[PDB]
């Protein structure tokens, strides 16, 4: 039995006042609507975790994440944030390997495993992001490329550490390129992922992992995307910044 | 009117509870001893800014900083923190170009300029870091290497924007290498820096800039280093994490 998850990735958006307004609206609506079978995760910038954690309070099904963490435990890494820091501030999730960090900071598969180890070591549920860019699609090697990403970063994990992870598939090729990904293409990639993970850990273990769609996911298309059997929710982008749109997506299962 | 500055760079150290007790110790002793003629800056990790700002309160001469900021204003840069965010959470300083980011994240002079633009745009005092490694010392190019760093990142700045900057010199060649930098060697580099800043902006303006020593700086040698005419304080490493050592450095002018 997988969990349905909606993870809001604010990215580098919102100052203190704006983050408080957004959070308070989401918490109020989540506490009043008492959504039963969906885990919601707010992934604001580092600076927001402490006050956002406070607004969440003891809301059921609402969790605090984060957008990145160091592969190191602690030390002389000015500007970096460790997994132990995130946990201490109330984080229980952490996005690892987002396309935008692979791109601008050249996070390779080895580095992302180190991050995974730190997250798991510190009680964080990693949201491990994979996905192929447009060149990979144009080469027709998209399914091998994404399965290759998963093999190099995840197939070192124990059976018990694997059961702790969440996957997000980002159709990088379909974001700002003029190419579009259909809900069938998302289901196609998600199933390719689950079958690949089952090949190593067994079908029962693969059938418990939440694989979230990380492409363009909004109130308009959320129901159709979430309707797919191997899509277990979404890693939301710009709709994370609008409390109403975010709640609409949450209510789309 | 150069200000003497003691800026504490926690690097990637300390959880929520540790950063609060360290901060509550620094604040208590600054208030009780009535420190008057020193600017004290705490640069904790991003996650601590919000609670640390509260503890700082209206403590005179005690300010909140940060260890890095993005070169972009906002948007799809997952994991990154903007200068407006920092300003929003109480930061009035920010370290830019620290040696550990130049190394591990390959931050070049073209990127640091963007960070500088963002910092000043948002009312932050940038603590621009520079320094030369051991291989540069052995090459005999230490002074020109450091000057090139300053030229490449700082000389695009207006006269009014230059007046708002703080410099930190990191003797990377003398940090964990087995080599030692005397207080005269530090003075020599600080003097070389000031004269190089005066090449573009004039001696009067250069004589207004706080140039902080970023090498091994602690209660054992603070007074001798700070006594040097072109040393205006320190960018402190490990001693930042011990409230008594940090206060002893503050009282070493």
């Amino acid at each position: 039995m997988r969990k349905n998850i909606v993870a809001g990735n604010w990215k580098m958006n919102l100052n203190f006042e704006e983050g408080q307004k957004l959070t308070s609206e989401i918490v109020n609506m989540i506490r009043d609507e008492n959504i039963k079978d969906v885990s919601v995760v707010l992934n604001p910038p580092y600076v927001h975790l402490h006050p956002v954690k406070k607004l969440i309070g003891n809301t059921a099904g609402l969790f605090l994440g984060a957008q990145n963490c160091s592969d190191k435990t602690s030390g002389a890494y000015t500007g970096e944030i460790s997994a132990s820091m995130l946990a201490s501030f109330g984080s229980t999730f952490v996005i690892i390997g987002h396309s935008e960090r692979r791109e601008y900071f050249k996070e390779d598969s080895a580095l992302l495993t180190g991050k995974l180890t730190q997250a798991l070591e510190n009680g964080l549920t990693p949201i491990f992001c994979c996905g192929e860019s447009l060149d990979i699609r144009e080469a027709g090697t998209h399914e091998e490329y994404v399965k290759q990403q998963l093999t190099e970063s995840l197939f070192g994990l124990s059976a018990t550490d694997f059961a702790k992870i969440v996957i997000a598939y980002e159709p990088i090729w379909a974001i700002g390129t003029g190419k579009t990904a259909s809900s069938d293409q998302a289901q196609e990639m998600h199933a390719a992922i689950r079958t690949h993970l089952a090949s190593k850990y067994g079908q029962a273990a693969a059938d418990e992992i939440s694989i979230l769609y990380g492409g363009s996911c909004n109130p308009g298309n959320a129901k159709e995307i979430f309707s797919k059997p191997d899509v277990d929710g979404g890693l939301i982008g710009g709709a994370s910044l609008k409390s109403r749109d975010f709640l609409d997506i949450i209510k789309s299962f």
